[PDB]
C-alpha cells in the first residue's frame, strides 16, 4: 500500500455539486442508486476517477446513456470521454451484514448506520471521496417498515411514502454543501427523547436523541449537555445552530467516540448513556465533553471543512480546544487543565517519541484512519491554545470571526486558519507555523541568576527538539513561555525592565536567549511554563523547598499541581533505580509533609487537592525515563501509595470522612468533594488490611451511585483486598447484561496487579458479557491489558506480547481500525530493554507476515521495524 503525501495535493479534475441518493435497504443486500451532477474543472482529456471499495457495480449511465467508456481498477472506477457538465448515475450493491470493519454502511445490533469519516463513503458508492468536493445531498431511504420504522439522514424530511409488501420510505434534504465524510444514514427501531432549543436570534431547533428501546432512562443527561453546548457556543463564540433539527443516534457498535455528521450525529453509546447507578462522574463529564465536541464541529469542521485529510487538525485541534474551553468554563478549569496536561505528558509525549511520530499536520500517510491521534487532537489543541495565549481572547475571537467570514461554505487548510488569526490580530505567526510542520516534543532548559547588587533576575532559556524517526532536521519554535515570580512571602513580583512592564508570556524563539528583569527586590521562586503554556518538556533544577513553596503559594491552581508533579518526579526516578537494585522505597520526611499539608489545608479547593493526591499514572511515570522498566514503575507506584497511606493514615481517614455526601448530584462542587474523598480511599485501601477491607467493602455496599461503588471496587482490586473476589462477582451478577457497565469491570480485570492476570484476561474472552464483535468490549478488556497494564503486558516471559499477537491476528481481518489502535503498545519497543525489544520485534515480524495484512497495521509495523 502506497503512501500519500501532503505536497502532492492538487485541486480535483472534476467537482460534484449535487447528489441524489436512493437506498433500497436490506442487511444482506442494499442497492444504492446515486445520481450526481458533475462539472469538469481539469483538462478535457482527463478521466473522472471515482473511489470505491467492495462495491458490486450494476450500471453506469452518463446523461441517461448506458456508458461504455469506463473501467474498474483497484479501489476505483475510471470513467473516460466525458462532457464538461453531466449527470452521472451509478447503481451498486453493498452488504451491511458482512461489514465487520464498521466503515461505510454497517449493522449495529438490529440497526443499520453509517461511519463515513475519513474514507468510508467510498464503501457505499463510487464517489469523489475527498473532502474538498462539497455537494448538496438528497437522500431517499426505502426499507421494511416493521424492522426499520425510523429512516434518518442529514437535514429535513422533504418526502415520505409507503409501498406494497411492508416497505416505506423517507427522503431527506440538507441544504448545506458537504463533503461525503459528513453523510449519514440510520435505520432502526428506537426510543426517542425529544426536546427543543431556541437560539439566541429565535430559531427553534427540534432536538432528537435516538436510543435503543428501553434506554430512555439513560438519555436526559446527554440531552441536557447538548443544550448546554448550544448555549455555550452562543455565549463564548457567538455561534448558533444553522438547521431545524439536531439528531443524535446512540449506537453500541462504533470504532471511535462520536461523529459530527451534519444534523445527524452518530455516537458510541458510551458517550451518550448515563444514569446515576450505571455511570460515574467521569462518564458524565465525558458525555458532556463529547456531546459538546461533536456539536462544536458544526462550525469548526462542517461550515468550514478540510481541503484534504492532512489538514485534519484544522478541525480536530480546534474542536478539542473548544470542547476543553466548554468543559473548563462550565466546570473546574483547573481540573480540566490538569487532566489535559496529564494526557499530553503521559500519552502524547510517548507518541511523539515513537515510530508513529508526526507533526500535527502530517506530511505522509498510508492509512488516514491511523492519524486520528493524540498528536492531531491533543497536541493540535495545545497549538490552538498557544495561539490563544499569544493573542488574548478578544484577538483570538476576532480571528475566529475572520476565519468564518473568509471560509464559511468551503474546505480550508491549517495555513488559512493561521493566516486568519494573524490578519485579525496583527500578531506575526510566521515562525509560529513551524508548530504545524515539526514533529517531536521540544525540551526547554532554564537556568536563572539573581544579582543582589543590581536587583536583576536573569532567565537563560534554551530549546531543542530531538530528531524523530520521521524528521531528521529540527529547528527552534516560537514557544510562548509563561512565568510568574514569587517573593519570600508568596507575592507576585511585578515583571519589568528599564522602567516598563514586561509581558509574563515570554517569546522563546531562539535556540538560546536571556531575559532580564529589573526591580526584582527579592530572590524569586519562579513558576515556569505556567498553565503548561507550550507543549514542551521543562528542565529546571528545582530544589524541593522551591516546589513545596509553590504548592503553598502559587496563585494558579494548576501551578500548585504541577509543582507537586515535579517534586514527585524526582522521587519516582529515585525509587525506580532503587527497585532495579532490589532496594525498598526511600522518601524524605519533608516530601511526605508536603502532601500532609495539602490534605489538611482548608483553603485549598477540594478539586485541586484531589488531583495533587492522585499519583501520576504508570503512563505518565514512563515518560520520565529514557528506557522504561514497566515492572519497576508499577511496583514503585504501589510502594509510594503504601508509604503515603502509612505516613498519612489518620489525616487520610479524617478527610475521607469529612467529605462524605449523603445526596448524589452531578454538580461540580459535589464532584470535587467526591473526587477528594475517593482519592483518600485509594491510599486507605493500601493501608492496614483489616481497616482497608472494611472501609472498601462498606463503601461498595452502601454506595448510592456508580462513582462511589466503582472507586471501592477498583481499590479492592488494586490492593488485592480480601473482599475483592466477592465484590467482583456481585458486580458481574448484577450488571452482566449491561455492556457499558461491564466495560468498567473488564478494565479492572485487565489492570489487576494479581500474578495470574493474563490467565484471567484470557478466560474472560469467553465471558458472557465479552465479544470480539464489539469495539468497546475489545478496548475494555484487551486494550486495557496492553495499554494500561504495561507491567503485565511486558511480563518478562513475553506472554503479553504473544496474547496481543493472537488478538491482532483476529482483528486484522475483522476490524483493522480497532487492530491498529490495539497494536500501539507493541510499536513502542525501542523504549524498552534489549530482551523485551527482541521479543516485541519477533511479535511484530509475526504480524508482518499475516496473510491479508491490513494497510492499517502495515503502516505501523513497518515504522516500528525500521
Ligand atoms: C473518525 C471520526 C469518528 C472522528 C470524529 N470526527 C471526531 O470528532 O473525533
Ligand atoms: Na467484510
Ligand atoms: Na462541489
Ligand atoms: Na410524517
Ligand atoms: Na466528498
Ligand atoms: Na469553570
Ligand atoms: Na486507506
Ligand atoms: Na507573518
Ligand atoms: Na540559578
Ligand atoms: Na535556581
Ligand atoms: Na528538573
Ligand atoms: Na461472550
Ligand atoms: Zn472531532
Amino acid at each position: 500500500p502506497q503512501a500519500k503525501y501532503r505536497h502532492d495535493y492538487r485541486a480535483p479534475d472534476y467537482q460534484i455539486t449535487d447528489i441524489d441518493l436512493t437506498f433500497d435497504l436490506d442487511a444482506q443486500k442494499t442497492v444504492v442508486t446515486a445520481v450526481s451532477q458533475a462539472v469538469r474543472h481539469g483538462a478535457s482529456d482527463a478521466p473522472l476517477r471515482l473511489n470505491g471499495e467492495d462495491l458490486k457495480l450494476v450500471s453506469v449511465h452518463i446523461n441517461d446513456e448506458p456508458w461504455t467508456a469506463w473501467k474498474e481498477e483497484e479501489g476505483a472506477l475510471v470513467i473516460s470521454n466525458l462532457p464538461e457538465r453531466f449527470t452521472l448515475k451509478i447503481i451498486n450493491e453493498i452488504s451491511p451484514a458482512a461489514n465487520t470493519a464498521l466503515e461505510g454502511l454497517y449493522q449495529s445490533g438490529d440497526a443499520l448506520c453509517t461511519q463515513c469519516e475519513a474514507e468510508g463513503f467510498r464503501h457505499i458508492t463510487y464517489y469523489l471521496d475527498r473532502p474538498d468536493v462539497l455537494a448538496r445531498f438528497t437522500t431517499k431511504i426505502i426499507a421494511d417498515k416493521i424492522k426499520y420504522p425510523f429512516l434518518l439522514s442529514n437535514g429535513n424530511r422533504v418526502a415520505q411514502g409507503e409501498l406494497e409488501n411492508g416497505r416505506h420510505w423517507v427522503q431527506w434534504q440538507d441544504p448545506f454543501p458537504k463533503p461525503c465524510y459528513l453523510f449519514a444514514l440510520v435505520a432502526g427501531d428506537f426510543d426517542v427523547l425529544r426536546d427543543t432549543f431556541t437560539t439566541r436570534s429565535g430559531r427553534e431547533v427540534a432536538l432528537e436523541l435516538y436510543v435503543d428501546r428501553g434506554n430512555l432512562d439513560r438519555a436526559p443527561w446527554a440531552m441536557t449537555s447538548l443544550k448546554n453546548s448550544m448555549k455555550w457556543d452562543e455565549e463564548r463564540f457567538g455561534l448558533e445552530y444553522d438547521l431545524d433539527i439536531y439528531m443524535i443516534v446512540a449506537v453500541d457498535f462504533f470504532n471511535m467516540g462520536a461523529m459530527e455528521n451534519k444534523g445527524l450525529n452518530i455516537f458510541n453509546s458510551k458517550y451518550v448513556l448515563a444514569r446515576t447507578d450505571t455511570a460515574t462522574d467521569k462518564d458524565y463529564l465525558d458525555i458532556e465533553r463529547v456531546i459538546g465536541h461533536e456539536y462544536f464541529h458544526n462550525w469548526t469542521g462542517n461550515r468550514v471543512t478540510c481541503r484534504d485529510w492532512f489538514q485534519l487538525s484544522l478541525k480536530e485541534g480546534l474542536t478539542v480546544f473548544r470542547d476543553q474551553e466548554f468543559s473548563s468554563d462550565l466546570g473546574s478549569r483547573a481540573v480540566n487543565r490538569i487532566n489535559n496536561v496529564r494526557t499530553m505528558r503521559g500519552l502524547q509525549f510517548a507518541e511523539d517519541a515513537s515510530p508513529m511520530a508526526h507533526p500535527i499536520r502530517p506530511d505522509m500517510v498510508i492509512e488516514m484512519n491511523n492519524f486520528y491521534t493524540l498528536t492531531v487532537y491533543e497536541k493540535g489543541a495545545e497549538v490552538i491554545r498557544m495561539i490563544h495565549t499569544l493573542l488574548g481572547e478578544e484577538n483570538f475571537q476576532k480571528g475566529m470571526q475572520l476565519y468564518f467570514e473568509r471560509h464559511d461554505g468551503s474546505a480550508a487548510t491549517c495555513d488559512d486558519f493561521v493566516q486568519a488569526m494573524e490578519d485579525a490580530s496583527n500578531v506575526d505567526l510566521s515562525h509560529f507555523r513551524r508548530w504545524y510542520s515539526q514533529s517531536g516534543t521540544p525540551i526547554v532548559t532554564v537556568k536563572d541568576d539573581y544579582n543582589p547588587e543590581t536587583e536583576q533576575y536573569t532567565l537563560t532559556i534554551s530549546q531543542r527538539t530531538p530528531a524523530t524517526p520521521d524528521q531528521a532536521e529540527k529547528q527552534p519554535l516560537h514557544i510562548p513561555f509563561a512565568i510568574e515570580l514569587y517573593d519570600n512571602e508568596g507575592k507576585v513580583i511585578p515583571l519589568q525592565k528599564g522602567g516598563h512592564p514586561v509581558n509574563s508570556v515570554l517569546n522563546v524563539t531562539q535556540a538560546e536567549q536571556t531575559f532580564v528583569f529589573d526591580n526584582v527586590y527579592f530572590q524569586p521562586v519562579p513558576a515556569l511554563l505556567c498553565e503548561f503554556s507550550a507543549p514542551v518538556k521543562l528542565e529546571y533544577k528545582w530544589s524541593d523547598q522551591q516546589l513545596t513553596f509553590l504548592m503553598r503559594h502559587a496563585r494558579n491552581d494548576f501551578s500548585r499541581w504541577d509543582a507537586a508533579q515535579s517534586l514527585l518526579a524526582t522521587y519516582i526516578k529515585l525509587n525506580v533505580a532503587r527497585h532495579q537494585q532490589g532496594q525498598p522505597l526511600s522518601l524524605p520526611v519533608h516530601v511526605a509533609d508536603a502532601f500532609r499539608a495539602v490534605l489538611l489545608d482548608e483553603k485549598i479547593d477540594p478539586a485541586l487537592a484531589a488531583e495533587i493526591l492522585t499519583l501520576p499514572s504508570v503512563n505518565e511515570m514512563a515518560e520520565l525515563f529514557d528506557i522504561i522498566d514497566p515492572i519497576a514503575i508499577a511496583e514503585v507506584r504501589e510502594a509510594l501509595t503504601r508509604t503515603l497511606a502509612t505516613e498519612l493514615a489518620d489525616e487520610l481517614l479524617a478527610i475521607y470522612n469529612a467529605n462524605y455526601q449523603s445526596e448524589y448530584r452531578v454538580e461540580h462542587e459535589d464532584i470535587a468533594k467526591r473526587t477528594l474523598r475517593n482519592a483518600c480511599l485509594r491510599f486507605l485501601a493500601f493501608g492496614e488490611t483489616h481497616l482497608a477491607d472494611v472501609l472498601v467493602s462498606k463503601q461498595f455496599h452502601e454506595a448510592n451511585n456508580m462513582t462511589d461503588a466503582l472507586a471501592a471496587l477498583s481499590a479492592a482490586v488494586a490492593a488485592q483486598l480480601p473482599c475483592r473476589d466477592a465484590l467482583m462477582q456481585e458486580y458481574d451478577d448484577k450488571w452482566h447484561q449491561n455492556g457499558l457497565v461491564m466495560d468498567k469491570w473488564f478494565i479492572l480485570q485487565a489492570t489487576s496487579p494479581a500474578a495470574n492476570v493474563l490467565e484471567t484476561v484470557r478466560g474472560l474472552l469467553q465471558h458472557r458479557s465479552f465479544t470480539m464483535s464489539n469495539p468497546n468490549r475489545i478496548r475494555s478488556l484487551i486494550g486495557a491489558f496492553a495499554g494500561s497494564n504495561p507491567a503485565a503486558f511486558h511480563a518478562e516471559d513475553g506472554s503479553g506480547y504473544l496474547f496481543l499477537v493472537e488478538m491482532l491476528t483476529d482483528l486484522n481481518s475483522r476490524n483493522p481500525q480497532v487492530a491498529s489502535r490495539l497494536i500501539e503498545p507493541l510499536i513502542r519497543l525501542k523504549r524498552y530493554d534489549a530482551k523485551r525489544q527482541e521479543k516485541m520485534r519477533a511479535a511484530l515480524e509475526q504480524l508482518k507476515g499475516l496473510e491479508n495484512l491490513s494497510g492499517d497495521l502495515y503502516e505501523k509495523i513497518t515504522k516500528a521495524l525500521a
